[PDB]
DNA sequence: TGGAGGTGCATCGAGCTCGC
DNA sequence: GCGAGCTCGATGCACCTCCA
């Protein structure tokens, strides 16, 4: 997919610079080309003489202009869209999770967002025409609730061997916000060398919630969080990657919302809204999209991953 | 297990410096890596200098990047799991109280959340052959309900002598608070010296109930809170202790949820549902789990701790 | 037993400061290290500068930090049990009632609530080898129903001398919720005079049933009443006095439980539930007990206060 | 007796708001510092900045700490004991009817209530040395079976001139329970002019019969019940008088327990159960009491009120 | 007698108002003035606001508040008291039945019930100073058994033309215990436009005998019987008419009571206990009264209505 | 005479609605007038909202409100009296037989009451001037003494044709007494297509003396017995026939009482008390009644029916 | 530049004779 | 001249702030 970043000592930049912007985070042609020209002063060698030059080469290597809509009509018709292992709720994502563009998974605890995740983090790996996005799965934890085993039982129904299942995940613990931004380099760069399919952030705002305490600290708490986001839709249109995110709810006191604020709602392409039914049974509403019609489902957690109830 | 924070002063840091960072609680190298960048300028004799040299040398002792899910795999294996004295809880916990996590049991009244507290603090002193965590137990109490008598019971049923068991039990009574979150920066030095298996916080609201009172002081309440179970967590990855929790209940009025929020309801991995059966017997009930099917299970509170029922 | 608060102007606090502490209800050093820093803020002439002052010093006067279990476990056996003249319940609470906690007495009408209360306020002034606290007697009536004849009958069956039994019983009336709590104030600063070995509380909920009716009111009833329970918990454990309350019941309509719902269970570390025989005999059953098997145990109002049955 | 509420205009607070007080039912010094702050808070014209003014003045008026059981049982001593005309239950109450507290009669049909209290409406009239209480008499009656004709019988037993008993004894028919308790304020005003020595509600839970049907309305009624028995301890303390209510038996069918519940059975100090022997002959018997023993006597409704059987 | 409900429309309530509280059953400002605050909230066009305008006006209509004994007394000489046709049953109730209250009649089969209910029915149309009520009667019968050719007999005894007193009897036929209610707030409605002095009821229990069956029906029972004998109370305290119901019998097996249990024995204020005697002679006990004591008086059925027998 | 339940669909009740009425035993307008909101609750098809609108349409076709003695005075005066065969008996009844009542005969074996039932039976087709009824009758028999063959013999005396005069009599044999009750439902379906003027009961109550046995059953035995005579008593208002049941007789051991209890004894309007006389001759007494006195009258058993004796 | 859930209450209603 | 036991059903209640 796309286009490593040596592709521009090709054509006209010194190596030497080259490197110093593989030190920054910039492993990819796409990832130059879609940067402005602040983030290119910010590193040390470059200056804005060099910057101009690098940006206007990465320029005639992707294409950053108008198109027809019937030219990206085709594009988004080639899209992968990633099974839920739910019959159910693959109707109501009219195919399944969407690659390219971040979906938020908000609910109470227990609703399922942790098992979802790690149901596609198995699906990801199906053959296409299985429903999955055939290729491996990156799992940013920041929680420690994150178990191997709960991925065997999802790889077991699925008929794949489950010491091959675990090699294609990546797994990352985050300890605190600032190590959570910057896995996210360390996610560019083995996003280059191999095919990925999906990026799991599970949360991504339960460390925000108490590294960042008060409304005196909630204006930086939201212009961190921002920024993580803008990486991660980065990741997205870099890699054509999908991004699943999960967020945690609060109480209205005056009947639960997410916590993150506008800056998450805005930034979220789609948000789904997990509550819990009967028993091992609970419901996914469609809570934010841009193409789907706001509907429920009702899905399952089952001894063998996300699936549909029996009833 | 974790490495003391006197490795700093080899790897190029000033023992002036890691001794304003002990005062501020980190002990240990692991409690350095897992910090962001703002806890260490909060220390007075620390710059952002002192703080990018002091978390780049903690984080090569520290292994913070990705893995693959098949090593997560297999530290997990090695992951202690304490019985909890009856064959039906551990059946339901397929294999005992876990380590590394934080374990949340609630419920009424007399439903057993002491009694449970008691015997896991004797049974995380068995080797771990016999189910056992093969460390001494920390037990901080809220409530003035700690009962060494009933610590001498389990001990006769396990045959160990009485005395030994008292002696690896370190208790602290919380007075408020703010004395309860005070109490884990002690606890946070004695687990560096002595190796720890258990960590009891009984309860960990009652006090919250009303120090914090009114929907005027609710959101300080929970910020305060969510604060105590982030150094929980902390405790957890850093010393890979099995942190249990008790929490109260609260009628619904509109049956009985338990009180905390939101806040504990995502920070507890796995949640215990204890309620009141026949006599002696009560039923534990899976209420929350990353792998744990929602079953339930009958046990016992005998002369002798916590068991299985007679029938 | 606890420190005068005159002991912290000896370590360097202005007396103007302490003379203020002893106006928000603090007279000795335990009552100020047990109180959060919230608790301090709320006085007048202290701000937050004198608040970890005062606190700091305070700390270094009250152990309050980890210690064995081995030597939690001698300081319990010291604690002293009040003997309910009953030789039956005696063996029930296996010794009578305990120092330092909340014992909670609930039934219905005429089940012997204050009788055994009448009992108490004797019992508690006999030598320790008779099985007393060898301490004065206070008595805070919410209902009017305390008879100094009924403590001149247990008098007489002790060989006590009833002029000086009556002496020694402080009497309060109580005849609303907002007084109930303002009596226990002045509870504190006669604690630190002479010597009390027991605090009853008859009836602890009666009045809170009126004061506040209806689910309207229902937040702010349970909310007084658990700060209530909160400065009971602290009289317990500034003076090492037994708290002995009182409750109602009411019926199950759907047989009967303790008013007061889950802040009075959860409060309450023992619970006895005492129910009606034939004639003059009652049973007491454990209710709730950190130490105490579920048991019952059958003891009789008499001319003389509680004691044995005939047969 | 009680202190007149125009006390407070010249303790400092103005007479409008004194006026104010008088149109909620505060008569009386006494009945402000018995109540709490939210019975002052929702009259118009005071607000809480007034509230802890009229509490702190009505405060130093009536002694409302703590005080010895000495103290306590001297005033005791000087409690009036109104003679019930039966020789026999006058030593089963030890003297009679007690004021300051409220008794219960309840029984069957016939079994004397309204008769007893056609007799205590008498003989409350009588000197003290005479077994009386030297005031008037107020009879609430919610049934209609009140006759003076019965009082002039037992008028004519004692040798009082039948003329000015009658004058002597207030009477209002209460149609409903809101009436019955809207009675009470009024007869708040009237004990501040004249002493009164006795207050009857017969019955006092015929009306709660019928207002309130079914379980669908239990908790409001014993919520308006329990409001009833809180203002008539009130008119208990604040006046001294002697409050006599009457109540109604209902069937076990699963053998007759008094109606009214739990919150009666604790409300009422004194409980006297009335059955039928025979002819005219009645036995009554202590089925509540903070002071005396269970026991039984039998008494006789004569053509004079009543008295003790011929036998 | 009663005041007309148009009142209120002068007082300053809307005619509009007025028309809805008459479709409820309030034809009076007495019926209006006693009802509670819940009865006017159930009608539709009125609300809380209504309510009170709607008490408050009604309340200075009516005296309701309290009142001397003496005042009393005067209003009760001048009460009514119909003459049961023998000289004996007069004595023995010393005047006759007593308007204003609920007399009951009960007794076995064939023992006069329907028979003095028919002697009543022509008495109570007599002139005051011949023992009569000089208005109309009202016969509300639940068997069947109301026989006019028994009136002709006792118009013939005591001269009145039969053809007017059979014009001043109004008949009703009740055919279940939902009929038998709604026929009393058509009885409200007749008691406005012309005066009558009895209301009889036979027999007021006999439908409730078999409209409700079993135990599991027993509380609804008493509950619907307990609204019907209020509504009575209500007839007879807004027009003064005497209300004369019989009941029926039922054999004590372990020697016969009536029927109907402690709800119409508490209701009904006088109760008499007919029995056979010899031939046509029968027995009639004081079985319950405020005023009368318990004695009997024989009387006799002639073929002229209720009589004194021969010997 | 009654008007058929089609006349509701008229109305404005769906006839699916009427339907179900019908199979619940309501096929006349009346008996569902007559019937409460339970008795239609009860019906499948039908909600408490179509119960309202079905009694209130009901409400409007039948006279169900107040009317005067003097009209109710004319309409007794078209009942018809159906004569017993004997001239005696007629006086002593005063005209025969009475409808639209219960008439109960009771007496030891042999004493005429299944011979009554055969007159009757035929006398009642007789024409109105003869004594009659001028309609069919019904006969349910239990315990299987019915004979055709006297039938025809009182025929025979009256003129008629025998083939016809058993062609006018309905038989059913009940052989328990849930058939004794399923019965009737089936004559109200009977008599609303054809006008009988006469339902015999023979025996009402010989079948509960053996289907329920001992005291244990008592109590459900007079219940079931109560319901019988309740829809006995309907059939006699809906459709105005005569209804005579026959009663058995105890000895008194401590000289016959009928059985059947206190629940015959008050739902039988005339009871007569048939007793032998000499040979043929047997003599029956007015045992109840509400217009006739009591007295004897001696009749016979002839060839031909009941009579009267020779001399 | 959004963040944070809390808290139980209230009992009621009697019915049904049988067997020399 | 004396001894005999069994029977269940029902429901509704609201209010509470503060945060750099
Ligand atoms: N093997 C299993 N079989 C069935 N159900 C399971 C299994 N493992 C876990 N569950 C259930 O999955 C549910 C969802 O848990 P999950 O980890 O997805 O929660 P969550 O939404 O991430 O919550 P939180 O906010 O606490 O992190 C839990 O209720 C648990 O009982
Ligand atoms: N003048 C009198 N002489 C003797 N006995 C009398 C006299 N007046 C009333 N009694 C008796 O007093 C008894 C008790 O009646 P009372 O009014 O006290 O009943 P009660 O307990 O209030 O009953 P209820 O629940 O029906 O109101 C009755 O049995 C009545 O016969
Ligand atoms: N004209 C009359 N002359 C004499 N006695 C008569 C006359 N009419 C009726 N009686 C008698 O009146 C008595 C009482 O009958 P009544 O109708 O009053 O009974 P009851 O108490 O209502 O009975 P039940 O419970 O059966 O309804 C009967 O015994 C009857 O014989
Ligand atoms: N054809 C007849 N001629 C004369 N007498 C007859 C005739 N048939 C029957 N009897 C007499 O009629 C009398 C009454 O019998 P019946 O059937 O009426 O009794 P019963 O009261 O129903 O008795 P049981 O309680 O036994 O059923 C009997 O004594 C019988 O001898
Ligand atoms: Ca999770
Ligand atoms: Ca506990
Ligand atoms: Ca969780
Ligand atoms: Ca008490
Ligand atoms: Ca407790
Ligand atoms: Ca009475
Ligand atoms: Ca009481
Ligand atoms: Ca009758
Ligand atoms: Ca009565
Ligand atoms: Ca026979
Ligand atoms: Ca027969
Ligand atoms: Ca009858």
């Amino acid at each position: 997919g796309p286009q490593p970043i040596s592709r521009l000592e090709q054509c006209g930049i010194n190596a030497n610079d080259v490197k110093k912007l593989e030190e920054a985070g910039f492993h990819t042609v796409e990832a130059v080309a879609y940067a402005p020209k602040k983030e290119l002063i910010n590193i040390k060698g470059i200056s804005e003489a060099k910057a101009d030059k690098i940006l206007a080469e990465a320029a005639k290597l992707v294409p950053m202009g108008f198109t027809t809509a019937t030219e990206f009509h085709q594009r988004r018709s080639e899209i992968i869209q990633i099974t839920t292992g739910s019959k159910e709720l693959d109707k109501l994502l009219q195919g399944g999770i969407e690659t390219g563009s971040i979906t938020e998974m908000f609910g109470e605890f227990r609703t399922g967002k942790t098992q979802i995740c790690h149901t596609l983090a198995v699906t990801c790996q199906l053959p296409i025409d299985r429903g999955g996005g055939e290729g491996k799965a990156m799992y940013i934890d920041t929680e420690g609730t994150f178990r191997p085993e709960r991925l065997l039982a999802v790889a077991e129904r699925y008929g794949l061997s489950g010491s091959d299942v675990l090699d294609n995940v990546a797994y990352a613990r985050a300890f605190n916000t600032d190590h959570q931004t910057q896995l996210l380099y360390q996610a560019s760069a083995m996003m280059v060398e191999s095919r990925y399919a999906l990026l799991i952030v599970d949360s991504a705002t339960a460390l925000y919630r108490t590294d960042y305490s008060g409304r005196g600290e909630l204006s930086a708490r939201q212009m961190h969080l921002a920024r993580f986001l803008r990486m991660l839709l980065r990741l997205a249109d870099e890699f054509g990657v999908a991004v699943v995110i999960t967020n945690q709810v609060v109480a209205q006191v005056d009947p639960k919302k997410p916590i993150g604020g506008n800056i998450i709602a805005h930034a979220s392409t789609t948000r789904l809204y997990l509550r819990k039914g009967r028993g091992e049974t609970r419901i996914c509403k469609i809570y934010d999209s841009p193409c789907l019609p706001e509907a429920e489902a009702m899905f399952a957690i089952n001894a063998d991953g996300v699936g549909d109830a029996k009833d």
